[PDB]
Parts: structure tokens; C-alpha cells; sequence
RNA sequence: CAAUCGCGAGGGGCUCCAAGCGGUCGCCGGCGAGCACCACCCCAGCCCCGCGCCGCCCCCAGCGCACCGCGCGCAGGGGGGCCGGCGCGGCAUCUGGGAAGACUCCUAAGGCGCAAGGGAAUACCCCGUGCGCCGGGGGUUGGGCUCUGUGGGUGCUUGGCCGCUGGCCAGACCUACUUCAAAGCCACCGGGGGUACCUACCGGUUGUCUCGGUCGGGCCUCCUCUUGGGGCGCCUAGGCGGUGUCUUCGGGUCGCGUGCAGCCUCCCGUCCUCGCCU
RNA sequence: GGAGUAUGGUCGCAUGACGGAAGGGCACCACCAGGGGUGGAGCCUGCGCGCGCGCUACACUGACAGAGCCAGCGAGUACUCCCUUGGCCGAGAGGCCCGGGUAAACUCUGUCGUGCUGAGGAAUCCCUAG
RNA sequence: AGCGACAAUACUUCAGAGAAUCAUUUCUAUAGUAGUUGUCCUCUCUUGUGUUUCCUAAAGGAGCCACAGAUCCCACCCGGGUUGAUGAACGA
């Protein structure tokens, strides 16, 4: 739950200026920044593998197709030759 | 309360009425409290007294208005009546407030504080968890929690020990004596399966050499694990804490300009939402 | 080469039946006790002007006015009833501003006093503890 | 409709090579390859295992009476204390 009353230790604490207020603040559009940024950078190689994944899986079909025409060609020789 | 007595607003011609209000004698009336209406101090107020300002009224004291007049609009000198208010200073008392004595008052047998938790009339307030502080009650030359030890008890009471019909609790003696091995049965390995070697059993074979067989076992194999399950993590919608901008308004501020208009760096709060933390 | 499994064309074929008695059991399509409808008026969906069914209206259980006091299901960046006389900002299209059309109940306490301000024929139908 | 063919057209399915190591309480068939020893002293990391304990976090007490001991706490008193007790992150 959020918290109405103000507590001794909130209402105990440094009230701290500007020095280290600007760091504060520089430090956090900062990690902000950085957020955004890899967000930004797994998107884009999240696609990438998507594209990859997905002509990977037509090569395994063409390959599917190399078995079956050269299992049948095979079943074709041997096939006849037992008889 | 009971007997009694007085005055007299207000109204009507020394008299009349009355709202009211008091006194005296009895109270085999009842209630309440007794230093203290005091001590110490502070803040005011009533009154009386001091000293100086104003507020007002004075008298002399000059221009314009009527050169057929007073007085008037006003500039203000110096003193006066020192009249009252106000200001300041005491003021033996009286009045009120606060403080106040530790016998007193100290809100009750309970209260207070701090820190967390929950709810709001969301400024205030309210309710009952952890730490403490006092109090009431009870209270025999100390008390209390916890832990540990020993003895008895938690089933009806007949001795300690031995080579026990006897002996010993200080022990003693130590090694004999012998005619006749044995009756059988039974005897718990999880399931399926393999059988070369060992073993078991069955049937043998020659002369103690081998062979054949069998719901046993040794040995081997694959199940007797991988769960309608639990624990600990990862991930994450989100919540909270710390915290930072953005909008909006109100203040505050360094400074510039014309110190108008404004510009203008910085600070605080509100509104508004978004955000970030190994 | 085999095996299937499909797909689409081509061809041939023509021991019974019916009752009666008496005895059992059950029923708001029965008796019994009651309660409720619908059917009088109006609106109406439906079904075939008619039959209904839902809803509205009609008083003692009134009307007015306060005070008090109670639910449970309900959460998709979702939800608005109209259509406008005007005016703003509008070169133009729109967005604006101003006018027109968490309960009922219940409790308790006080003011008026039946005052077109009248509860539905025959019938047939239903209903037995939350 | 229903069977039979009677051929076509699709789909699906019907092999497995090479090399090495492992294993027979020596030797998996290979001589083309560590590894025939009862070493001495320390330190560190690390897998398990027993017991005891605490937490996650509760639960249940083989229970009684007597005597005794101990740590701790409170009370009293003593000692040092506003000429400074206690708390409390160091520049010479």
C-alpha cells in the first residue's frame, strides 16, 4: 500500500542540493538513454533472427526434398534389382 | 421553612396598587469547606497622586472684503484658562489572570512518550504492535525468569553375589570324571527372461573318470526411478520505496535595461504525469 | 520396382386380439384449505379484427416534511440521449462558449384530513417454504 | 445409387558409409602407445558424510515433588559523576 503518513525517517532526512542534484539527474537521463537504447538494439536483432530462422527453414525444406528424390530414385534401383 | 417586619422602582390622586427585594426570633432545617480572603513572583485593571504633550476656548497681534460699519477668508509670534483626554512614572490596598508551596493539584486505576500499522471530517483527528517511562493494587530483615544437577515417585511392599537343598560377602578349592558320535522332517531372497561356467537335484557311465536331463539358486539381463507431486531460482503484468525531469500556476532571487514595458540566471511549493534504480 | 491411401474418367450389370371385476399406488393436468392470476381501462410485443402476455393507471396501506439506518452480483485505453437559435476563433474545412426542447424499502418524529383528488362479471388457469 | 475391373494421375513408405575410443577384475585383437614407487613438510580450493545448532516456521513436550547450584535481570546500598556520566567516522 502507498503510504499517507509521512514517517520519522522521511521526515528526518538531508535535503541535498544542487551539486549532487545534477548528478542525480545527469545520472538518470543517462540510464534512461540507455534503456531506450538497447531496447532499441535487441528489437532489431530480434528481426534479423526471425529472417534468419525463417530461410533456414526453407533450405531444411529444399533439403527435405533432396531426401525424398534421392530416396525414391534409390528404392527405384535397388527396388528393381531384388526382383 | 415558619412567625413577623420594612423599603419601593413602576404607575395613579401625604394616600393607593404591585413586580420585586431584604432584616429579626425560632429553626432537636439540611448542605459544603476549614493554614489559605495566606506566602513567593509576574501580567494587567479600579481608585488617588506626579509630570508633559495634544484637543478646545483665550487675549493682545496684520492684508483683502463695507473709505455710509462691525465682523469675516487667512499667515502665524509670544505667553494664558494650565478644562479634559492621551502618554509615561510610582500606587498602602482592592479586583482578575497566570505562576505557585510538594500536606494541598498531580484529571484514574490507569496514564504518558517514541517508533511502526490501519482508517478518515485529509491541516486537525481516530483505533489496538515493538520499545521505554511513571502510577494504583498487593507486598515479612531482598525478589524474579531461565537453565542445570541429585534423590524419590510415575504398576502390590519376599535380600547382594556364587561353581546355589549349600556357601560367600576379608573368600576357598581350582582340572577332575568317563562307556559307548549323532533319529528324521521343516526352515522368508520382489516380477519377466537367459543358461555358457559353478552349485543343487534326477538318471546314469566306465574305471573315483565322465555323460545326459530338471518350474531351484549362484551368475547375467531389464524392470522394481524419471511423480496428475514439493522446494529453490529465472522471467514478467504490476505494487511500493528512493528519486529525476516535463507541463500549469503562485511565490522568492542574481542581474540588465528606460530602473515604464519588460528581459533575465537561480530557488521553493502546487498541478501534471512520465521516467530511472546491480 | 513393390505396398498401401486418395483423386478423376471409362466400361459391364439389373399362441394372438378385446374387455369386466376387485385390490394396490400417485397427482395443485384430483378431492380439501387457502393464496394468486387473466379477464374492467390504456399502451403494447407476439400469435392467428381476435386471443393472450408483459407494463402503466386507479388510496388509508394516503399526501407532505425532516431525522436515522441497511445489500449482493458489477473493471476491455471502455462508456457519451437528442438536434439545434446564436456568438468566438475561423482564407476555407472543425474545435469551442452560452440558451431551446454508494438502492428501493424500512424505522422514528411532526402538518392536512376520504376530498371522479374507487382494485376490475361469468369463467378458466396456476400455486405448498425462503 | 452399389459392386467388379482398367488403365492412368498424385502422395506416403520399403538402404546405410568411414574412423576412433570404451568393455573380458591382462588382452574387444590392436604392438605407431604417459602411467608396475606403501616419498617427506606445509598451504589453498573443492565434492560429499555424521552430529549439534539457528533460520525459513511453526508444532509437540514421558509430564510430578523435594533439595541444591549457576548465569542473567530487578531492588537496596556503595564508587565515580554537570570541576562532565553515557553515546559518538583521526588531518597534526
Amino acid at each position: 500500500k502507498p503510504q499517507k503518513k509521512e514517517t520519522y525517517m522521511q521526515k528526518r532526512a538531508v535535503v541535498v542540493g544542487r551539486e549532487e542534484r545534477k548528478l542525480r539527474d545527469l545520472m538518470q537521463k543517462l540510464t534512461t538513454i540507455r534503456k531506450e537504447k538497447i531496447a532499441k538494439r535487441k528489437a532489431k536483432k530480434e528481426a534479423q533472427r526471425e529472417k534468419l530462422k525463417k530461410e533456414l527453414a526453407e533450405i531444411e525444406e529444399r533439403r527435405r526434398e533432396k531426401q525424398k528424390k534421392e530416396k525414391k530414385e534409390f528404392w527405384e534401383r535397388e527396388g528393381k534389382k531384388r526382383k
